[PDB]
């Protein structure tokens, strides 16, 4: 496997569109390497981690409980809701909704959680308020996956997302319990098998969240490291090609193989 930045540029060569990449040291926050760090990419389902950050912040502020059961109708269901579609009678707790949104990419679960915080506008305010003046959520699922227009809506940058993820996971913004719950959900991710996880050696820790959108869009955010503990943050986004799902998966896995090999 080639050097990581070479592999990233190669992925872009093969896919077309743009590929963005950043690797951060978790302990220090220092940027180790990057490519297109400050360019915008659609967040796609990766936003669901930030959403649950906002939910946990409200729990920490005594405004929400993870045990609170939410009921909803079949009319609330949108595409890609593999968990929520199974609980129309019994409903789901806020904590269960976050697990579904993060670990299964459940869209209705995300929408229901957005409602609890006051919508995409309030998620953006939450981000602005913790120091992220770049990332913006403008739409609900499943419209936010349009990857254009309109036009910088529903976007982040690799460095914005990486910095914000780091603050959520290790900063004093959330309580220790809440930081732990957020990473626990990400560690339990069920649908990112073919991505960074495919290149992960035995004994390593990974907590991640993937996403997919229109116009060749794919992405992953991760905290990972050897010896069962995370030590670096990795964010990879891609958009603006006609690449099939399999090919986009392959390039991300190959970037992963590279950054592990050249750790
Ligand atoms: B999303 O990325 O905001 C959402 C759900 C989804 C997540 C993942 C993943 O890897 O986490 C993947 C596939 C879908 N995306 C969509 O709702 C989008 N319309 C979509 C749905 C199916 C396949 C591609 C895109
Ligand atoms: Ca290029």
């Amino acid at each position: 496997h080639p050097e990581t930045l070479v592999k990233v540029k190669d992925a872009e060569d093969q896919l077309g569109g743009r590929v963005g990449y950043i690797e951060l040291d978790l302990a220090s926050g220092k940027i180790l390497e990057s490519f297109r760090p400050e360019e915008r990419f659609p967040m796609m389902s990766t936003f669901k981690v930030l959403l649950c950050g906002a939910v946990l912040s409200r729990v920490d502020a005594g405004q929400e409980q993870l045990g609170r059961r939410i009921h909803y109708s079949q009319n609330d269901l949108v595409e890609y809701s593999p968990v929520t579609e199974k609980h129309l009678t019994d409903g789901m707790t806020v904590g269960e909704l976050c697990s579904a949104a993060i670990t299964m990419s459940d869209n209705t679960a995300a929408n229901l959680l957005l409602t609890t915080i006051g919508g995409p506008k309030e998620l953006t305010a939450f981000l602005h308020n913790m120091g992220d003046h770049v990332t913006r959520l403008d739409s609900w699922e499943p419209e936010l996956n349009e990857a254009i227009p309109n036009d910088e809506r529903d976007t982040t940058t690799p460095v914005a997302m990486a910095t914000t993820l780091r603050k959520l996971l290790t900063g004093e913004l959330l309580t220790a319990a809440s930081r732990q719950q957020l990473i626990d959900w990400m560690e339990a991710d069920k649908v990112a098998g073919p991505l960074l996880r495919s290149a992960l050696p035995a004994g390593w820790f990974i907590a991640d969240k993937s996403g997919a959108g229109e116009r060749g869009s794919r992405g992953i955010i991760a905290a990972l490291g050897p010896d069962g503990k995370p030590s670096r943050i990795v964010v990879i986004y891609m958009t603006g090609s006609q690449a099939t799902m399999d090919e986009r998966n392959r390039q991300i896995a190959e970037i992963g193989a590279s950054l592990i090999k050249h750790w």
